[PDB]
């Protein structure tokens, strides 16, 4: 029964998500981002729309791109949550908040499985941006990238699949610890449920490595960490570029977050 609810989480995994490790992994063994010129030529052809003005500046572009990213995979998440063992029963409220605390700390463990060391892939699979040029890019823009590679390298080294990943998701979804839940209780007897069956799952798919568990608990903090300050910097870029405009998505999620 528990074997059956790991499997029920990954299929609606693959289900929900346009994007998972193997599509991403077959696709990185695309037209590539390395300087100005191919940024551009990129633009031009995935998303012409942006730079038929005449237009933002190259950062600011980026920028919306990377926010746009995020408005997609905030509906992907909620979509994802509802094979969730109890989600679905807890009150719209709680959804709520459990949705905005955790879409930004899954989408940051999802990103891992698009990047490697030399860059990532980008517009659904249609592009791969070299890291390089996204520390290039002018201050404080460069600083959103890189840490996102740091947690990426690191991730990844764990070599985790998509049976492992859907269920850290999950999990992080179900974190009982977040701001104004009304029903505490009900939520983190839903996540311990969840986390025991990520428990389990991952000493039978992973043999090999008898810390993964422990490992894992350690990245949904330092995701948690790795948040707080993506939120800081983006308010930084929100304050002090006047041409930088946040999706009204993203400015509710990052309301009263941290
Ligand atoms: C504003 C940051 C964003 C979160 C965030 C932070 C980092 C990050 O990749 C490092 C991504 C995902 N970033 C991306 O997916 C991405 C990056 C850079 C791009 C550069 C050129 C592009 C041209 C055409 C299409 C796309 C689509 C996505 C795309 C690009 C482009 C998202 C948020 O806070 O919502």
């Amino acid at each position: 029964d528990l074997k059956s609810l790991a499997k029920r989480i990954y299929e609606a995994y693959l289900k929900n998500f346009n994007m998972n490790k193997v599509k991403a992994r077959v696709i990185l063994s695309p037209f590539v981002i390395h300087d100005m010129e191919t940024l551009c030529m990129a633009e031009k052809t995935l998303v012409a729309k942006l730079v038929a003005n005449g237009n933002k500046e190259a950062e600011v572009r980026i920028f919306h791109c990377c926010q746009c990213t995020s408005v997609e995979t905030v509906t992907e998440l909620t979509e994802f949550a509802k094979a969730i063992p109890g989600f679905a029963n807890l009150d719209l409220n709680d959804q709520v908040t459990l949705l905005k605390y955790g879409v930004y700390e899954a989408i940051f463990a999802m990103l891992s499985s698009v990047m490697n060391k030399d860059g990532m892939l980008v517009a659904y699979g249609n592009g791969f941006i070299t890291r390089e040029f996204l520390k290039s890019l002018r201050k404080p823009f460069c600083d959103i990238m890189e840490p996102k590679f740091d947690f990426a390298m690191k991730f990844n080294a764990l070599e985790l699949d998509d049976s492992d990943i859907s269920l850290f998701v999950a999990a992080i979804i179900c974190c009982g610890d977040r701001p104004g839940l009304l029903n505490v209780g009900h939520i983190e007897k839903m996540q311990e449920g969840i986390v025991h069956v990520l428990r389990l799952h991952l000493q039978s798919n992973h043999p090999d490595d008898i810390f993964l568990f422990p490992k894992l608990l350690q990245k949904m903090a330092d995701l948690r960490q790795l948040v707080t300050e993506h939120a800081q910097l983006v308010q930084i870029i929100k304050k002090t570029e006047s041409d930088a405009a946040l999706h009204p998505l993203l400015q509710e999620i990052y309301r009263d977050m941290y």
